[PDB]
């Protein structure tokens, strides 16, 4: 009669997998380290079928990086078929690739533990 333990397979979250404090802690110490760098976590949609998983979630971005720049590179790092349809989101809300600064997005979507999250589908929002 000995608990056994469901579920070890679904792969947690990285809220989830680390306390609020904890990750408040993280953004603390890395803006004093590198001021001039993006707090990012990028993680696959939920339901996502067709796109691959990557090693890492954690990311530091330069702050003038461009979100156009910065979907090429997180498509270039997936290495998919160029005609195969790629969107990234955040706060749920698809993202064009537009001309705007990572520190503009950060002051704009930063969650309140410090990082912005984002997450990247085959789903388009339309149609
Ligand atoms: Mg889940």
């Amino acid at each position: 009669e000995e608990w056994e333990e469901l579920g070890s397979g679904i792969v947690p979250s990285f809220k989830e997998r680390r306390p609020f404090h904890e990750r408040q802690k993280d953004v603390e110490e890395i803006r004093s380290q590198q001021p001039n760098k993006v707090p990012v976590i990028i993680e696959r949609f939920d339901g996502e079928r067709s796109l691959p998983l990557m090693d890492r979630c954690k990311f530091l971005v330069p702050e003038h990086i461009t979100v156009a720049e910065l979907m090429s590179i997180v498509r270039r790092r997936l290495q998919l078929h160029p005609q195969q349809a790629f969107f990234l989101l955040v706060n749920e809300r698809s993202m064009v690739s537009n001309s705007m600064s990572m520190s503009n997005l950060y002051s704009q979507e930063r969650d309140p533990d410090g990082f912005v999250y984002m997450v990247y589908t085959s789903q388009p929002a339309f149609g």
